[PDB]
This record gives structure tokens, C-alpha cells and sequence, in this order.
């Protein structure tokens, strides 16, 4: 056999140290299930022998269903997995770099060495017009050392609902993003920071950020917020200077300029009330604060503790410029001041001060952060928050506290999330199995939170194409997305499967809250359905990473997505029905 081939799950990565049991492989054909709108995901893997195999090529065939209604072969898109290195532990130089294939690269024709796994990525778009029904396809396998091509059969059923637009549904979505990151690696100079050579490099990731359910857009309103954590600095969008007066200025113009380009992409909407703007934030690392001193000419930083004179002092100044600033441009109302996990006497201060400042119309500035929440009914704080996310590693899965933390907000209208970050398992890592994302989201249906926040759409090390590996975290923790190569002309981004399935789990929790609106008779059997969501163990790896406790635990991340996923298409069924 100069190329095998099969269907593989999308599930979790085939890697080259298990060559030997993926060459057993003989899956021949696929069936899946989704809604008009909706979108499928497979994959072919494929093998080399003792021989090289040149020009590789996938195509798929028309969709066609029992009434002879198209789904054009124009939706459906299939991209090679390409492989990139990562160190496998954390904060570990010692542990060892292995490939993984985390990257939806390009379609086309591949070139495959010997002895090796290659798979391709098959992206299907059920159009918003489609009619329902059984639908069959075939995806070909060809190569110039294989005489027989392979065919592989497809199919898919679309149901008669339709996958609600992100806008319609009440999914809350932030990943932060890091736009001087990518100016970085995109050579662009500090002087074409946020013109039209940079916004080149960002509306495709933007736009697909938006597509999926993004919300939250984050800016920086201090210099180096997070202590440089990143392989990237963290330039402040708003610049502060001290002048003769001893009092202080403040510059936003870069603030302006990716708020307004947010704006025209249509993730944030101030007229409708649509999006948040995060602004990271009042309690900055070791509340340090560096603006430029006109008085001597120089940069300085202070310190200041929070609640303390000083520190009211200057955060009231910061904090009334920036509100009258915000109204000039029509932003104040979906404009929030970012804390984080901080001291509760810290966290305190900072709610008492920014519910001080009001504008002419009695409001002050909303509030977010992250907040360290394990148990317990006294909400008195947290009701003074308007968004908060919880860390997955904080929740007790053996509690109701959760949930009736959440189900509290809801019915006061505030947000509240899941996130997960270095350490978690479930998660999203280069390493993780791209399954974790869609349980991941999931598990934010099952705490009645209104979805996902992570910390890491971008933040890109060097030439993540080729290496990810940096000296904290798990590989892959701080970008779910990769650059395009640096040279590219046309793409500007590829994705990876682990943001495929936390947009699989997106699309699936919100036909889960559209059949618990639209569908009365049902919704206390899916609430039950998503209730019985168990929840895997965690363990590590040799090198410090976090993964599943066990093969059992790994399993059930899998078969838990899976089954919850299977139930509620089963309700979208009697819906149906129901519907006639
Ligand atoms: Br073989
Ligand atoms: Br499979
Ligand atoms: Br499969
Ligand atoms: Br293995
Ligand atoms: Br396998
Ligand atoms: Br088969
Ligand atoms: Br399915
Ligand atoms: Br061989
Ligand atoms: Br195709
Ligand atoms: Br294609
Ligand atoms: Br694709
Ligand atoms: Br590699
Ligand atoms: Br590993
Ligand atoms: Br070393
Ligand atoms: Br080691
Ligand atoms: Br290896
Ligand atoms: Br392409
Ligand atoms: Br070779
Ligand atoms: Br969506
Ligand atoms: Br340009
Ligand atoms: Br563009
Ligand atoms: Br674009
Ligand atoms: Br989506
Ligand atoms: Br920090
Ligand atoms: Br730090
Ligand atoms: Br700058
Ligand atoms: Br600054
Ligand atoms: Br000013
Ligand atoms: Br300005
Ligand atoms: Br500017
Ligand atoms: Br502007
Ligand atoms: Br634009
Ligand atoms: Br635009
Ligand atoms: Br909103
Ligand atoms: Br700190
Ligand atoms: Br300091
Ligand atoms: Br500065
Ligand atoms: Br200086
Ligand atoms: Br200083
Ligand atoms: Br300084
Ligand atoms: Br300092
Ligand atoms: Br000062
Ligand atoms: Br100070
Ligand atoms: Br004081
Ligand atoms: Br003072
Ligand atoms: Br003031
Ligand atoms: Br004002
Ligand atoms: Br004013
Ligand atoms: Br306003
Ligand atoms: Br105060
Ligand atoms: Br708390
Ligand atoms: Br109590
Ligand atoms: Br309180
Ligand atoms: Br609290
Ligand atoms: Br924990
Ligand atoms: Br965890
Ligand atoms: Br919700
Ligand atoms: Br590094
Ligand atoms: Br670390
Ligand atoms: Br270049
Ligand atoms: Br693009
Ligand atoms: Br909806
Ligand atoms: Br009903
Ligand atoms: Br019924
Ligand atoms: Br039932
Ligand atoms: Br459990
Ligand atoms: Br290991
Ligand atoms: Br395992
Ligand atoms: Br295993
Ligand atoms: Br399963
Ligand atoms: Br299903
Ligand atoms: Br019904």
C-alpha cells in the first residue's frame, strides 16, 4: 500500500508516534446531523509506507437529497492539518518537543514523506436555505503513486430549524485579543499601528471572531497590564501623561481607532446596546501605573494601593476623562471597567470608586472580572459586578452553589460565564483533545452561565507555524488561532481544531436554548437532558501539563459531548413534529 486512507475523528489529534495503530484503520463512510444554517466537521486520515507520496488530492462531490435538492460542493472546504512542534510541558525547557497537528492550513495538493500520518480537515456549511432532508456525497482520495483512488461515502441530515445568527441568541463570547501582537508579526512599524496596513492584518480574524459569537472586546487602559506575561508586550491603547499642573492627560487615540474598527466590523454595536468593551483595568499587575512626567521629561510609574487617597486621587481623574470621552463618541453604555482576581479589599475599593462616578444621567461605568467563586448564596458583592467569569479549576461539579449563582444573575440580567486557562482540564491547548472545547462549552450551559470567555485568542509566540512552545503554560494556552505565514498574500489567519469545536459546542448549546424558548412542552427534559452532563478528572503530565486523570476520563469528555448533542437533536425531532 503506497497510501491508506480513512475517516478519522475530529475528536482528538492523530499523531505520528501512533502511526502503527492508525494504519489499522478502515472507516469507510460518515453520518452526521445538523440544522439549515449548521455546520458539520470530519476528517480522512491518510498513511504513507516505505515510500514517498506526491500530490495528494481530496475532492468532494455535490450534496444531493431524496427530492434531488443541492448542497453545492461551494460549501464544502477541506484543508490539510499541518503539524507544528510543541514542548509537551509546562514552564518545563526540559520536556520533550513533539509535532502536533493543531493547524487548518490549505486546500489543495500535498506532498507526504514516508512512514507518515498526514489528515485533512473536511469543513461542511449547511446553507441558511437548505432544504431538510438526507443528504449524500462522496469526498475522492487521489495521488500519483495510487492507482486506485478512494471514495469515501458521506452523508448528513439536515432537520427543518434553522441555526439561529449568532446576534439572535444569548451566548456571551470573549477572547481576548492582542492587536500589537499581530502588528508584530506582521513587520507593521509603530507608526502604521492601527491604520489601514494594520486593520489588513485583522479584519479576517475579527470577522471570524464575529461569525462564531464574539462579544467582548478588550482594551487596555494602563501600559504593560499584565507584566509583560506574554512572549509580546502589552502597550496601553490609552496613553497617560503627567503635566506641569501635576495632574494628568490622557491620549486615545489607538483606544479610538480599534473600538472604531470593532465597531464597523460589527462586533460591538453602542446604538443597540450590542457587545462589551473590556477595559483592562483598575487593578493592573501591582496596581503599577507608568505615564510619561512632562515636568521632568521622563517616564515614572507609581503604585498606588487601592482605596487608598492617592489611589481615589488619580483613578477619578482617569475615570471621569475617560466617561466624558466615552459619551462624546456614543461607547459609554457598553463600556466596562475590567478588575480581576485580586484581593476582596482591593475588589471592594474599586466597586465603591467606580460607583462614585456618574455621569449627568445618574450612571457609572459597568463593571467585569473574573471572580474566584466556589460556594455560597451571598451574592451582595458579586450582584454589584455586571459580568463575571468563573474559572473552570474553581467550580465544584458536585454543587448546585454554581449554578444558582448564575441562575441568580440571569434573572437580575447580568453576564456570567466559564473560563478555562493554564492548568485546566477540560481545555484548549495544542495537546488537549479538540473535544475538550465543545464539552468545555457545554459544561456553560450546564452551570446556566450565558457561555465562554478565554484569555487567548492571539497571543502568538515567534513563528507559532513552526514552534509553539513558550516558557509558561501549557503549548497553545495563549492563542487559538495561528498567523498565516509571514510572507502571505491572501491569508491573514488559519484556525485550529480546538477552536473548531468550541465553535461546534457554541452552535450546539444554542440549539439547546432555542428549543427551550421556542419549545415550552420540552424545556424541563432538556434542562434535565444537559443536568446529567458528567464532568472528567484531571491529572498531568510528566512535564507539569494538565490532561485527563484517566483513559476512562478521556473517553467521557468525548461520549458526554456526544450523547448530550444526540439528546437534543432528538427533542429538535419532536419539535418538529410537534410543529408539523
Ligand atoms: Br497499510
Ligand atoms: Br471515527
Ligand atoms: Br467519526
Ligand atoms: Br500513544
Ligand atoms: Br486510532
Ligand atoms: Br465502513
Ligand atoms: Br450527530
Ligand atoms: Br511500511
Ligand atoms: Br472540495
Ligand atoms: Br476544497
Ligand atoms: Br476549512
Ligand atoms: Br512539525
Ligand atoms: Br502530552
Ligand atoms: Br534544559
Ligand atoms: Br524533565
Ligand atoms: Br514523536
Ligand atoms: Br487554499
Ligand atoms: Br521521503
Ligand atoms: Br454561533
Ligand atoms: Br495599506
Ligand atoms: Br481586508
Ligand atoms: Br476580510
Ligand atoms: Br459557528
Ligand atoms: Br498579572
Ligand atoms: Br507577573
Ligand atoms: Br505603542
Ligand atoms: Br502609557
Ligand atoms: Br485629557
Ligand atoms: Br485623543
Ligand atoms: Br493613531
Ligand atoms: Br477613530
Ligand atoms: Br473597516
Ligand atoms: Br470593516
Ligand atoms: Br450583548
Ligand atoms: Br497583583
Ligand atoms: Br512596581
Ligand atoms: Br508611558
Ligand atoms: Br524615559
Ligand atoms: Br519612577
Ligand atoms: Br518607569
Ligand atoms: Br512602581
Ligand atoms: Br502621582
Ligand atoms: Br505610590
Ligand atoms: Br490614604
Ligand atoms: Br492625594
Ligand atoms: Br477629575
Ligand atoms: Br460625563
Ligand atoms: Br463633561
Ligand atoms: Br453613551
Ligand atoms: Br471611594
Ligand atoms: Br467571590
Ligand atoms: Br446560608
Ligand atoms: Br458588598
Ligand atoms: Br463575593
Ligand atoms: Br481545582
Ligand atoms: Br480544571
Ligand atoms: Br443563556
Ligand atoms: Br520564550
Ligand atoms: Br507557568
Ligand atoms: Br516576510
Ligand atoms: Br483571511
Ligand atoms: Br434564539
Ligand atoms: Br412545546
Ligand atoms: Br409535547
Ligand atoms: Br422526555
Ligand atoms: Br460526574
Ligand atoms: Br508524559
Ligand atoms: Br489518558
Ligand atoms: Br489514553
Ligand atoms: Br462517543
Ligand atoms: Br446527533
Ligand atoms: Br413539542
Amino acid at each position: 500500500t503506497t497510501l491508506g486512507a480513512s475517516i478519522g475523528s475530529t475528536d482528538f489529534h492523530y499523531l505520528q508516534k501512533d502511526y502503527d495503530e492508525i494504519k489499522k484503520l478502515n472507516l469507510n463512510t460518515w453520518n452526521e446531523v445538523a440544522w439549515i444554517g449548521d455546520e458539520l466537521n470530519s476528517k480522512i486520515v491518510m498513511w504513507t509506507n516505505s515510500s514517498p507520496v506526491n500530490n495528494v488530492t481530496l475532492s468532494s462531490s455535490d450534496f444531493i437529497n431524496e427530492n434531488g435538492d443541492l448542497i453545492s460542493s461551494n460549501n464544502i472546504k477541506i484543508s490539510w492539518l499541518k503539524e507544528t512542534l510543541a514542548n509537551i510541558g509546562r514552564s518545563n525547557p526540559s520536556a520533550p518537543l513533539e509535532p502536533f497537528p493543531d493547524i487548518i492550513h490549505n486546500s489543495g495538493s500535498l506532498n507526504i514523506e514516508k512512514n507518515k500520518i498526514a489528515s485533512a480537515w473536511i469543513n461542511i456549511k449547511i446553507p441558511r436555505n437548505a432544504k431538510p432532508g438526507i443528504y449524500n456525497g462522496s469526498i475522492e482520495v487521489t495521488a500519483d503513486e495510487l492507482e486506485k483512488s478512494y471514495t469515501f461515502d458521506y452523508s448528513f441530515e439536515v432537520l427543518n430549524l434553522v441555526q439561529p445568527l449568532p446576534s439572535e441568541t444569548n451566548t456571551q463570547i470573549e477572547f481576548w485579543q492582542h492587536p500589537y501582537t499581530i502588528a508584530r508579526y506582521y513587520k507593521i512599524c509603530k507608526e502604521d499601528l492601527f491604520t489601514e496596513k494594520h486593520f489588513k492584518y485583522l479584519r479576517g480574524n475579527l470577522k471570524e471572531y464575529r461569525n462564531m459569537g464574539g462579544r467582548g472586546v478588550i482594551a487596555t487602559i494602563v501600559h504593560e497590564a499584565w507584566n509583560h506575561q506574554s512572549y509580546d508586550s502589552d502597550p496601553s491603547m490609552i496613553k497617560w501623561r503627567k503635566n506641569s499642573y501635576g495632574t494628568f492627560e490622557f491620549d486615545y487615540s489607538h483606544f479610538d481607532k480599534w473600538i472604531q474598527l470593532n465597531i464597523d466590523l460589527g462586533i460591538l454595536d453602542p446604538e443597540k446596546g450590542f457587545g462589551q468593551i473590556k477595559c483592562y483595568s483598575i487593578v493592573p499587575w501591582n496596581n503599577r501605573i507608568q505615564y510619561f512626567n512632562e515636568a521632568t521629561n521622563k517616564e515614572e510609574a507609581i503604585n498606588p494601593t487601592p482605596g487608598s487617597d492617592l489611589w481615589i486621587n488619580i483613578w477619578t481623574q482617569f475615570l471621569t476623562s475617560f466617561m466624558s470621552h466615552l459619551e462624546e463618541k456614543g461607547w459609554f453604555n457598553i463600556t466596562y471597567i475590567s478588575m480581576d482576581e485580586r484581593s476582596m479589599d482591593d475588589l471592594k475599593a474599586c466597586v465603591d470608586l467606580i460607583e462614585n462616578i456618574t455621569n449627568n444621567s445618574y450612571e457609572h461605568f459597568k463593571i467585569s472580572s473574573a471572580m474566584d467563586y466556589e460556594s455560597g448564596n451571598d451574592y451582595s458583592f458579586l450582584d454589584r459586578i455586571d459580568d463575571i467569569s468563573i474559572g473552570l479549576s474553581h467550580i465544584n461539579h458536585n454543587s448546585d452553589d454554581m449554578k444558582n449563582m448564575a441562575t441568580h444573575r440571569q434573572e437580575l440580567g447580568l453576564l456570567t460565564t466559564i473560563y478555562t486557562c493554564t492548568g485546566d482540564y477540560p481545555s484548549s491547548f495544542t495537546i488537549s483533545d479538540p473535544s475538550e472545547g465543545a464539552f468545555t462549552i457545554w459544561y456553560s450551559l450546564y452551570q446556566n452561565t450565558n457561555g465562554f470567555l478565554r484569555w487567548s485568542w492571539d497571543g502568538w509566540v515567534e513563528n507559532p507555524l513552526e514552534n509553539v512552545s513558550y516558557k509558561y503554560w501549557e503549548p497553545g494556552d495563549p492563542f487559538l488561532i495561528y498567523p498565516a505565514e509571514k510572507d502571505s498574500i491572501g491569508k491573514t489567519f488559519y484556525s485550529t481544531p480546538r477552536l473548531e469545536k468550541l465553535k461546534e459546542g457554541i452552535r450546539d448549546i444554542n440549539k439547546a436554548k432555542y428549543l427551550m424558548e421556542k419549545a415550552p412542552n420540552l424545556k424541563n427534559s432538556i434542562e434535565n437532558l444537559i443536568y446529567s452532563l458528567k464532568r472528567p478528572n484531571k491529572g498531568e503530565n510528566a512535564y507539569g501539563s494538565a490532561v485527563a486523570a484517566s483513559k476512562e476520563d478521556r473517553d467521557l469528555t468525548i461520549s458526554e459531548a456526544n450523547r448530550i448533542k444526540n439528546g437534543i437533536n432528538n427533542f429538535a425531532r419532536e419539535f418538529i413534529s410537534l410543529t408539523m
